[PDB]
């Protein structure tokens, strides 16, 4: 009982820059900073774009913001608070069921808009700042064009499936794979997102 510890926090410790012509990865914390804050829930650090890079003390993952909350994985998460400059801020939502949970989004991010646009011609972000073309195959499914080793794939939960006009479509979840090769994705529509809301 008196030894009893608590989960760290999420903790941004990056971004995927997509404010000009070129997409590109910017670390902001580094690891020993990144676990001093995951302890504290602390983190003043200032926060911008739509798609961030998140670590716990033992994963790493994405974070995309949309109508003002910040989403991810379940499976990445946990029921874990985020780190801010006022303390650890608990989840608004959780649905282990849909694989989701959200914060609301820091001071300073940006936030996408839910795409109303009905098109399936749709562009994965990774955390390696790679814009990946999908073509949507159902609800929650999209075919790579170009299949890729899930190496390529992981650690991109809760990145963004974006339309041709830059909508949020999705947020990846999941890879299909046949031998180890990506040639579809799973993701949660950002209808069930408006929908938790
Ligand atoms: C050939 O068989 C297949 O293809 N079968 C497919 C399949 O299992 N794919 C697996 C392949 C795993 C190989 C690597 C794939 C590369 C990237 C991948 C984007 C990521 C990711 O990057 N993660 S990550 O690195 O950031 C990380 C780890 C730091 C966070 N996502 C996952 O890895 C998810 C996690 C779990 O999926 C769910 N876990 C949960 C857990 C919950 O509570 C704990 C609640 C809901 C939930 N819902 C789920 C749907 C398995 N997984 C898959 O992708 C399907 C989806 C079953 C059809
Ligand atoms: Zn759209």
């Amino acid at each position: 009982m008196a030894s009893m510890k608590k989960k760290g926090s999420v903790v941004i410790v990056g971004r995927i820059n997509l404010s000009g012509d070129t997409a590109y990865a910017q670390q902001t914390r580094g690891e020993e900073g990144c676990q001093e804050t995951s302890q504290t829930g602390r983190d003043k650090n200032q926060v911008e774009g739509e798609v961030q890079i998140v670590s716990t003390a033992t994963q790493t993952f994405l974070a995309t913001s949309i109508n003002g909350v910040l989403w991810t994985v379940y499976h990445g998460a946990g029921t874990r608070t985020i780190a801010s400059p006022k303390g650890p801020v608990t989840q608004m939502y959780t649905n282990v069921d849909k694989d989701l949970v959200g914060w609301q989004a820091p001071q300073g991010s940006r936030s996408l808009t839910p795409c109303t646009c009905g098109s399936s011609d749709l562009y994965l972000v990774t955390r390696h700042a790679d814009v990946i073309p999908v073509r949507r195959r159902g609800d929650s499914r999209g075919s790579l064009l170009s299949p890729r080793p899930i190496s390529y794939l992981k650690g991109s939960s809760g990145g963004p499936l974006l339309c041709p006009a830059g909508h949020a479509v999705g947020i990846f979840r999941a890879a299909v794979s046949t031998r180890g090769v990506a040639k579809a994705v799973d993701f949660i529509p950002v209808e069930s997102l408006e929908t938790t809301m």
